């Protein structure tokens, strides 16, 4: 099939901003993260392109709660209330309850509820880039590797975990399991996946 493109809109909340210090430090870090996300998805004939960026240097336009569900719902609610993107990814400096660092609306890509929330949990920008690729994967119809029986992951190194494992562990994931790929292909059957057909400029 032809290359698919995610036109991505990133929002950085107040906590994240005050954590990085300045506007340039955030732009630098966002470009880092998005560059790696795009790198991970190139192995799926996917391009992830940043088309918009919003930094809340003063206050958040909605409540970012320690609970990912709340924050995610607040994002989708706030977003709906314009642009032209396919997907919205929130990056926060708020530490989510427990060990949770990401949450997403499943199979919502291209819909009005197309979004996810990501905590910048690691000094390495790769940390939040893998989380977002994972979350973005949910938006694209992917489940956890452990929820698909006989799912095969071709990661030869570390613990052999892939991007869509329900837990990161001690090493950041690098590839997509075979079930990830299969589920993404199924999602690309849905007529709603049409918004991924347009290559930006
Ligand atoms: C470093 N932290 C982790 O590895 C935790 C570990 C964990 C696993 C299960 C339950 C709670 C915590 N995993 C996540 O943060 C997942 C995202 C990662 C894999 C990118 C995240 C867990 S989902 C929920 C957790 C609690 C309520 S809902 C997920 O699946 N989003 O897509
Ligand atoms: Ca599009
Ligand atoms: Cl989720
Ligand atoms: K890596
Ligand atoms: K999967
Ligand atoms: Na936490
Ligand atoms: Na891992
Ligand atoms: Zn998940």
């Amino acid at each position: 099939r032809e290359t698919r493109y995610v036109e991505l809109y990133v929002v950085v909340d107040n906590a994240e901003f005050q954590m990085l210090g300045s506007e340039a430090a955030v732009r630098h870090r966002v470009l880092e993260v998005v560059n790696h996300v795009d790198k991970l998805y190139q192995k799926l004939n996917f391009r992830v392109v940043l088309v918009g960026l919003e930094i809340w240097n003063s206050q958040d336009r909605f409540h970012v709660s320690p609970d990912p569900s709340v924050t995610l719902e607040n994002l989708l609610t706030w977003q709906a209330r314009r642009h032209l993107h396919d997907n919205v990814q929130l990056i926060t400096g708020v530490d989510f309850t427990g060990t949770t660092v990401g949450f997403a609306r499943v199979s919502a890509m291209c819909s009005h509820s197309s979004g996810a929330v990501n905590q910048d949990h690691s000094k390495n920008p790769v940390g939040v880039a893998c989380t977002m690729a994972h979350e973005m994967g949910h938006n694209l119809g992917m489940d956890h590797d452990e929820n698909v029986q006989g799912c095969r992951c071709q990661e030869r190194f570390e613990a052999g975990r892939c991007i869509m494992a329900g837990s990161i562990g001690s090493s950041f994931p690098r590839m997509f399991s075979d079930c990830s790929q299969a589920y993404l292909e199924s999602f690309l059957e849905r007529p709603q996946s049409v918004c991924l057909a347009n290559a930006p400029d």
